[PDB]
């Protein structure tokens, strides 16, 4: 059974933790603290980041798109990137949008954990946050009136826009998305029921559900 | 005509360049600085970064593996990312590697030009240091005694990976790869003469 390293909070593991749920791949979640000082994701991961996805033999799959697009392959539920042409690019292309957004949100978290307040730097910190505003932008003109991001079904697309949207409700609750994108709203409203993300909140790091 | 938004130092950029030289597309490169507070990088691409690709019908695509992926479908020269199979997660996993190295010795770069001498942080500075030593020995170590990346033909995977070795060179020119990975310093001396690696130096 492969083994997926990665934590609750980590939404490029949540963004491979939905695409394995919608294959319906079975796989061990390892959790990591890679900010640890006795991390041992470099054991795995040369560039000492999560997920990274461990085979039977040891062999080891980085980064989170590499993982999508490698569990995608291994079942026949659900065909979550196009084999080729216009809509293919189109979702790629969604999936980076998506990523950047979070590359930008992850960036304001490294600011926080990472940094002394006396080392924090405010121009940084609206960089990161006029990145997001714009990606949201986009994400919100991009979808349009349209049910899923490309075509008539949920594609890696909607799944990477849908944990963004997530991970801005976890760690950047004041960025009012929805008040400023109805439509984005109303997708996320739609997505967020789906098992596949009900089963990965990054709220679950909380311990709730093993409570009796 | 596509329009490649990029400049001359930047290696994703410089990784779609020389994947459209490698597959002989016509383009027409437009140079922004991106870390000027009046760029209008934000037109074309949301994230504000490039490469960010300009079609003819205005459609921008981004970022550098979306746009090398685009790029070796329309063209038939060169193949460089294989169909299917075990040998394309090797060559995505390769170029995320490569990726990894810049994403890393870039955060070196930006924490310079970035940040003031007070905002610097040293734990930080060795944690990507860190990155560059291990993405190193692990493209050491997957390149082996072989003369490519993957299969034996050039792939996206050699190019990304001459792409990071370059920009190395570059802005960490203090960093002996050479020394510590024989295999990459051979690797990097046939990669380098190639056309497409002489025309696009940073
Ligand atoms: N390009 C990577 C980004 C992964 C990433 O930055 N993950 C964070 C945790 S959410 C991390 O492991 N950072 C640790 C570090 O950079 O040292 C992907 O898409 O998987
Ligand atoms: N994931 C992107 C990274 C591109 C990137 O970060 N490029 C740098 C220039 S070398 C940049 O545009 N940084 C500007 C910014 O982050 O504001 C890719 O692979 O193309």
């Amino acid at each position: 059974v492969m083994k997926l390293i990665g934590s609750h909070a980590s939404p490029y593991t949540r963004k491979v933790r939905v695409v394995l749920a919608e294959k319906k791949i079975d796989y061990q979640f390892v959790l990591e603290d890679v900010w640890n000082a006795d991390t041992q994701i470099h054991q795995f991961n040369p560039l000492g980041k999560v997920p990274c996805l461990v085979m039977d033999d040891g062999g080891a799959l980085f980064d989170s798109r590499v993982i999508a697009e490698y569990a995608d392959t291994l079942s026949p539920v659900a065909r979550l990137i196009p084999p080729s042409g216009r809509e293919r690019v189109e979702v790629r292309c969604w999936e980076a949008l998506a990523d950047g957004l979070l590359d930008a949100a992850v960036a304001l978290r490294v600011e926080q954990t990472q940094r002394t307040p006396e080392q924090r730097s405010e121009s940084w910190i609206t960089r990161q946050h006029h990145k997001i505003d714009e990606a949201l932008k986009a994400m919100s003109r991009g979808l349009a009136d349209r049910t899923w991001c490309n075509g008539n079904h949920l594609t890696l697309a909607d799944i990477a826009v849908g944990c963004a949207l997530a991970y801005l409700d976890f760690r950047q609750p004041q960025v009012d998305w929805r008040e400023q994108h109805a439509n984005l709203a109303a997708f996320y409203t739609r997505i967020e029921k789906r098992p596949s993300f009900l089963e990965t909140q990054p709220q679950a790091e909380n311990l709730y559900f093993q409570s009796h």
